[PDB]
DNA sequence: AGCTGCCAAGCACCAG
DNA sequence: CTGGTGCATGGCAGCT
């Protein structure tokens, strides 16, 4: 009668749809589940037993196979921001202490949580108040005292200088926060988390939240993974791989060395693709398996196939023995054999075992003597038992004679009615039916005794010798974690060569000066999706040649051409080899991409107000080695007012930063800084007008653009003969005066 | 691979497959003893459509049929998960008594529910119509026709081309659409729910012509003014033909058909009714919308109306000029009449299940509930003197005759459904009371026979129950059972007890159920024998629905116009709109701070305004609170402002910016084409350029033609400055813009629209303010001064 | 104050 | 031939 989740959940009914009286079913609960802490909700239920929540799941029913899902924890101290964001399927703990505002964009922007954790004392509420699964959290939680007895606990030692965390405070607390509510929901230990690391912004390549939306790396501009950079780069070959390839694609980094190991392995193994990827698809999410077993969770299919990844080992390191490379031979000692587990395993549990260990039938025959017994004891009682059904039936002569069972009567025999009256003189009578009557006889229920206790002396033991598996594997652990990321990396690896391949990327050799010198370039997404053969352009960018003002029409060929080099730098700099003939590109500290839609609109501010915004942003920040790409900016004000920001913006990145810049506009004007400015130069996009159609060529030429296709869209559109004929005349007439 | 010749199958299977035969492509539930089964691939489909498992049904030789099911009275939540998924099932039934068959009883498929033809309170939402449509595309232009099966609204139009029928789908959103083979232009089309490829024989005229005459009970089609609409007339044949078919009863609710026609009404293209967010926001919500602020409305039934009414703003006269002086006529009653409104509820759909022979024992029980308050409406109205108020208090009723029917012939508060007895109340009919009679007579005497027996045995725990299966027994413990009489035949036997019947407690089950069965049956003829009572005023019972529906929203509009401060708009003969304080009518409501009224002046000697002004300055309210002033007048609503004056208008246009590249272009093509000096256009971004004067040449060209040829009413905000050069260069073009002032360090904006152009674009005090280093603003304030010293 | 498995009813199966 | 059983999902009696 009382009160309940029912007006809470008649929200989140009105948000799933499933209807102060709304519901789910008993048998699909765990699916229904599955989207309330997807879209992020605390729930624990009964029509408490359970507690989950959107960031601490390890249950691979309630995960989302492909992707992370992280949880984390933020504030805003009176100097700076600090955050923390842990991997409950696999230990990964991550720390920061992000100094500006936009740097707090760029890691919710990267990491984004299915759980956040915030606390009062924060008040920049703009940066996360539209966020999904947000948590409120006191002061006592963010704490720095137990934070570090409590995290030195967790990890090992008495001090985290080993971890390089130790003085930067920020951090630690969102990290105390974090580890103390992950705890909670677990109730249990939770050894697999094991270390902790803090990125420093200075060695990866800095990307803000509109320059790594605008690139749609992971995730594309309406929301899915469709469309995108991983769409078309992870063939990864295991769920951990996948994810390990798209944390690596946000992180591309500076050290050319980390680099040009990277390249060499893709090298060497771009042979062995063929036949090292059908044995890696069978090592699985071993990642998440190996954290169900640190939690106590791994259910007996989850050791099943644990177990099958083992025997992908010996494989996998006879084929790696041959690969002639330093660093893929570290990852092949690192992958490990463990061949003792592998034989526990196999003599542990049967083929395929049950989806849980509640009913028995998971411990196989011959592993431990005792559970052997018992289980003939109680097949030696089912014999017997049997043996009466028989024994009965013909004895009796009725043919309708049946033993059968259930947890109400126990073991019982059953004559039909209408036969019902031949029953013995001594058959008990216990439940007519409309068509039968149910028996006991002394005999059966002193057999039935036998059957129920040997299955439960043997299932209680399965149950023990199963828990003792964990108690034999657990010791590993630290090892086991180590194979898992040996192997996801593999997984890696062995893609991002094969992608090479069959994609006909070439190699990029790294310069010391800044520069870019693409050839034969391609958008890595679009040549795949588009059906049309996809004309590649050429790109050099010395410090001679620092910024290209690029006219012409937009129509998306030019917000392509900027937003392609932005990916074969990242690219680059991920490892990866790049779309193109030839590519050579020098450091980049930055990269920068105010590049297509939006426009807010949330916020009452507009678009222009918003490119300004990420203009300022850009101007701001931007060093002699950043890249910039700046799609069309000016439009949305007076035609003066917009040509003097474009003049003032191109002046001062061509001269005061210097920067790596593709300049897009559609202001002629512009095209007079290679007359005026050292170092900067004219490229143009063109059009065809066949047929009955303008054809937009996406071919990059060299100088300023002759032409202007407006008008001659507008013609297109229906736009009456009359109107364009005196639109012709007006642009004539405005264009003779500049 | 087998082959299955018709006679291989199972007597079964073979009643099955010309049945499914008859429903090739949609999903057929197949009532086969409690449950609805289906087959084959509906078995699969159907499992992973409602989460219910796969299995077999066994056959001899050959493999067996896959099948799911589920029990015949869950069956609404499931036709409810199908049916929002855009699925059709025809529901099958078993006709012939199976005791008298040896051979499979006679199966038929009583009705086919759809997206487009359900009825049933549990799957439709109230406050929301729900429209079957047929489309059809002739040699020369298109048919479209709209049907309200809950109510039997029936209309037809004939949309001249491919924008106008864009339009027309964009606002009736049918939720299934039925259209032929040959449908020329289908990007009109695909994509949309329920969609249903109907052969191009369904579309024939002199079919459609003969069938709807038949329906109607008419010889031509005259009185309706449909028959000279031969391309709407067929999509209108199909659209019935669908209608028959799908439900399976004379539909006597259908029973005129009227035409749409765009002169009776403001037309308005698929994005100008979205952009004016009149029912649905810009992001797909409904909330803060035009219809969020003005349905304070208290029945269902009328929130329809009233959102019907908000998308299609009459342009007669007599209608508007009516409307309001029953606005204003009701401005106090508005307290009076509400609460008893409230209670009619949803009448217009409760007489739809009446009209199918649908209608739940509790439908009846609102019905009567509604009849009880037009006696309590009828005394209220009577005061208002108001000409049309009275004259819909006339249609309006009492059924003084019918209140009664269903005061005697149903109980206070009933079950859901009839299916087993407790509707019919007493006194109703002598012979139900008679078998009542011997029912509770035989149940209260065997409880008598409870305690006749617990003495003559002295067994403490002997009891009198009821089990489904055996029946009545007589229960004793097993701790007892051994001194029960010899009298008692054992007949169910449980762990701790006993239970026996006597010659005499059977005897008395079969007159107890032999007679509580009687009554069920009597009960279901009572209750089916009421639809013959009330189906002869059904028409008259209609349009007094309709008369409620209509109050229900003049009601509300009269409160509207007193609680946020509105006033009556009058019209004149001139195109134009004299505005004084006019505000915009949602976004006054989601601010706090004051919202800042502002006037306006188009005639045609001034019927077009340049708004100059930056961005975030109140440039797009202004205009939209123009054209939402417009329609509100024009639905006979009063308005927000002081004194609003306004011409004829028929059309509202609107190229606000933001395509998805051409969009913007063709949007602005088709306003040249089709706009007259009557229509308003509102316009943000005519479209961009690819170079410097390149789109701005454009819109110069465009205000030229508007100003000049067309002479539409326009409003034209736009940043190019090269554009308020126009009031000097054309006739009846001037120029205005929205206030802004940089108090040094920042900027504020008036949202007050005063005359001539603004002083300058504010584009460098904003990208400044956005956070553009000062170091750069500098640079630009230096490349502008040169630039307006050539200017 | 839960859970378990009989049963609903048509028709086909199939073991005696 | 006769008398048993299977087979969807939901409801309730018969048991703790
Ligand atoms: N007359 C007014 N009074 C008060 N606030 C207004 C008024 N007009 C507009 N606003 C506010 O100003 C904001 C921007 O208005 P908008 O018309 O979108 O500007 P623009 O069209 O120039 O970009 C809106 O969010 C609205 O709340
Ligand atoms: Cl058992
Ligand atoms: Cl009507
Ligand atoms: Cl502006």
């Amino acid at each position: 009668f009382y009160e309940l989740f029912y007006d809470d959940a008649k929200r989140a009914s009105q948000l799933l749809d499933i209807s102060p009286m709304a519901g789910i079913p008993y048998h699909a609960v765990e699916n229904y589940l599955a989207k309330l802490v997807n879209q992020g909700e605390s729930v624990a239920i009964c029509e408490v037993v359970r507690i989950v929540t959107p960031g601490t799941i390890s249950d691979e029913a309630l995960l989302q196979e492909r992707q992370d899902n992280l949880l984390a924890a933020i504030w805003q101290d009176s100097k700076g921001f600090g955050y923390a964001t842990l991997d409950i399927s696999s230990g990964r703990f991550r720390l920061s202490e992000p100094a500006d505002r936009e740097t707090m964009a760029a890691e919710l922007q990267r990491t984004n949580p299915a759980e956040l954790l915030y606390a009062e004392d924060f008040a920049e509420m703009s940066l996360i108040e539209g966020r999904r699964g947000l948590r409120r959290r006191p002061l006592w939680e963010f704490e720095i005292d137990t934070a570090r007895q409590q995290l030195n606990l967790q990890f090992g030692t008495r001090d985290l200088v080993g971890f390089g965390v130790e003085n930067a405070p920020r951090g630690l607390c969102a990290a105390g926060c974090l580890l103390q509510y992950a705890k909670d929901t677990q109730r249990t230990t939770l050894p697999h988390i094991r270390s902790i690391t803090m990125e420093r912004e200075q060695d990866s390549i800095i990307m803000d939240a509109a320059t790594r939306r605008n690139l749609e790396i992971t995730q594309n501009l309406a929301g899915g993974a469709e469309n995108t950079l991983a769409s078309v780069l992870d063939c990864t070959v295991t769920p951990m791989g996948s994810r390990m390839l798209k944390r690596w694609l946000h992180m591309p980094v500076r050290d050319t060395r980390v680099l040009l190991e990277r390249q060499q392995t893709i090298g060497a193994l771009q042979d062995f693709t063929a036949g090292l990827q059908p044995v890696l698809r069978q090592v699985g999410d071993l990642e998440r398996i190996l954290a169900r077993l640190a939690l106590r969770t791994a259910r007996p299919r989850d050791l099943a196939r644990m177990r099958h990844a083992f025997q992908q080992l010996p494989e996998l390191r006879a084929q790696l023995e041959t690969v002639d490379s330093a660093p893929v031979q570290a990852l092949r000692e690192k992958m490990g054999e463990f061949a003792e587990l592998r034989d526990l395993l196999e003599r542990a549990i049967i083929d395929t075992p049950p989806v849980l260990v509640r009913d028995g039938g998971v411990i196989a025959s011959g592993y431990n003597e005792e559970l052997d017994e018992w289980r003939a004891l109680a097949d030696g009682a089912t014999d017997y038992l049997e043996r009466l059904e028989v024994r009965e039936r013909e004895r009796t002569g009725l043919d309708t004679l049946k033993v059968g069972f259930n947890a109400v009567h126990g073991y019982y025999i059953q004559i039909s009615r209408g036969q019902s009256h031949l029953a013995p003189i001594n058959y008990m009578r216990r439940q007519t039916l409309k068509n039968a009557e149910r028996y006991i006889i002394p005999e059966l229920k002193e057999y039935e005794d036998k059957v129920l206790t040997s299955k439960g002396k043997a299932l209680a033991l399965e149950k023990q010798l199963y828990e003792e598996l964990f108690d034999l594997l657990l010791p590993h652990l630290e090892a086991l974690q180590q194979s898992a990321s040996a192997l996801a990396e593999l997984d890696v690896l062995v893609n991002l060569a094969e992608r090479a391949y069959t994609l006909n990327y070439t190699c990029p050799t790294f310069i010391d000066k800044p520069g870019i010198r693409i050839t034969e370039g391609r958008h890595p997404v679009v040549e795949q999706v588009l059906n049309e053969p996809f004309i590649a352009n050429p790109l050099n960018l010395s410090p001679q040649r620092r910024m290209l003002i690029i006219t012409g029409p937009n129509m998306g060929g030019k917000s392509t051409y900027m937003r392609q080099t932005a990916l074969i730098a990242l690219m680059a700099y991920i490892g990866s080899y790049v779309p193109a003939q030839k590519v050579e590109i020098g450091p980049i500290d930055r990269i920068f991409t105010r590049v297509g839609a939006a426009d807010d609109l949330a916020s009452g501010r507009s678009t222009f107000m918003v490119e300004m915004t990420e203009t300022a942003n850009i101007l701001h920040n931007a060093t002699e080695y950043s890249l910039v790409l700046m799609d069309e900016i000016g439009r949305g004000t007076s035609t003066y007012d917009g040509l003097s920001l474009a003049w003032a913006c191109a002046e001062n990145l061509a001269n005061k930063i210097k920067a790596l810049t593709l300049f897009a506009t559609h202001y002629f004007e512009l095209t007079q800084l290679p007359e005026k400015m050292e170092g900067v130069a004219n490229v143009h996009l063109d059009a065809l007008e066949h047929g009955d159609t303008i054809a937009f060529m996406h071919s990059v030429q060299d100088g300023a653009a002759s032409k202007s296709y407006g008008l001659a869209v507008a013609a297109l559109a229906g736009v009456p003969k009359e109107v364009i004929k005196r639109a012709r005349q007006k642009l004539r007439e405005l264009e003779s005066i500049s």
